[PDB]
């Protein structure tokens, strides 16, 4: 199975209106195409084909149903799966993965239309497996990488500033062990909320200590499911550092790009080992994990170069061949 790649374009924001930008992106969900006007105010265009394309009016629940549900079914069959969010800062990586609370409304978080992939997925795991006849346990962890240092965001009994260490898994060699990373047992929906709420608070604190934390950090959220025979499924959701930090500094972003390139061009040495991120997610790039990428872009003319760079990177990635296998 090739890595599945989809593109999500967000609506114009106000900064873009204030810069007097115009729209240079057209999404065609039916043909699964996105075309970008490369000229200026018609003049030339590039068209890319992806596995799916979501336009500016795409709702959170549409992304979840079309992209994540099929993947969650594989996880429950006992596969490992990974979804990346990739793209320029401000294009919707975090909105897609986590979402938001609807403002002047109350919804419970379980029913809030702005909820993203993670809340929905966690809600549905308990929902599906309870109805199934059950016999399952769920644990979650959240690690962030900033300037090639690992932080555990979910450990309540720990300062956010304490970094973790990693070493290779003796008996895996294609995965690593992260010393001290808390894998927290989640007993139900309500506990999910309080656990991740503390995580959000620690993030806030980390941002006061580190420059441009939210745009330069990589976030890896993992949920592991044990089911009584299924048996063991794992889902990794990765919110990557803003893609403008490279293009055409951030060692993990850099190496991820080289790993993609090496895999597509079939070069002999794939440099997994040159960054924390690619060491952690090695099995997701050319391994036995089923992987999807969500590439987020801006519609606006002033982001032309970053949008093209994102679409080129995403387009190449879908040539990577994975070979999924159940745990
Ligand atoms: C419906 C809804 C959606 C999102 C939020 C929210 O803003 N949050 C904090 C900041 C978001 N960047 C939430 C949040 N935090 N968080 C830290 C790391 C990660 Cl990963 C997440 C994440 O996935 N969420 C979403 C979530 C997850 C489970 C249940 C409900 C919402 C926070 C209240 C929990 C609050 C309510
Ligand atoms: N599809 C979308 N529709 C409406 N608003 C969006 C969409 N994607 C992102 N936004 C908003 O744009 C801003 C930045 O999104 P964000 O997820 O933080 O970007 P990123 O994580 O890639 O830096 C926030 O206001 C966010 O809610
Ligand atoms: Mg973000
Ligand atoms: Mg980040």
């Amino acid at each position: 199975k090739n890595i599945q790649v989809v593109v999500r374009c967000r609506p114009f924001n106000l900064a873009e209106r204030k810069a007097s930008a115009h729209s240079i992106v057209e999404c065609d969900p039916v043909r699964k195409e996105v075309s970008v006007r490369t000229g200026g105010l018609k003049s030339s265009r590039k068209t890319y084909t992806f596995d799916m394309v979501f336009g500016a009016s795409t709702k959170q629940i549409d992304v979840y149903r079309s992209v994540v549900c099929p993947i969650l079914d594989e996880v429950i069959m006992g596969y490992n799966c990974t979804i990346f969010a990739y793209g320029q800062t401000g294009t919707g990586k975090t909105f897609t993965m986590e979402g938001e609370r609807s403002p002047n409304e109350e919804y419970t978080w379980e029913e809030d239309p702005l909820a993203g992939i993670i809340p929905r997925t966690l809600h549905q795991i308990f929902e599906k497996l309870t109805d199934n006849g059950t016999e399952f346990s769920v644990k979650v962890s959240l690690l962030e990488i900033y300037n090639e240092e690992l932080f555990d965001l979910l450990n309540p009994s720990s300062d956010v500033s304490e970094r973790l260490q990693m070493f290779d898994d003796p008996r895996n060699k294609r995965g690593v062990i992260i010393k001290g990373l808390e894998e927290i047992t989640v007993h139900n929906k309500d506990e999910v909320y309080q656990i991740l709420e503390k995580g959000a608070a620690k993030r806030t604190t980390a941002a006061t200590l580190m420059n441009a934390y939210s745009s330069r950090s990589h976030s890896v959220f993992s949920v592991t499911i044990h089911m009584k025979e299924v048996k063991i499924g794992k889902l990794n959701l990765v919110d990557l550092a803003g893609s403008e930090n490279i293009g055409r500094i951030n060692q993990s972003l850099l190496t991820l790009g080289r790993v993609i390139t090496a895999l597509v061009e079939r070069t002999p040495h794939v440099p997994y080992r040159e960054s924390k991120l690619t060491r952690i997610l090695q099995d997701s790039l050319g391994g036995r994990t089923r992987t999807s990428i969500i590439a987020t872009i801006s519609p606006a003319s002033l982001n032309l170069e970053e949008t093209l760079s994102t679409l080129e990177y995403a387009h190449r990635a879908k040539n990577i061949l994975n070979k999924p296998e159940v745990n």
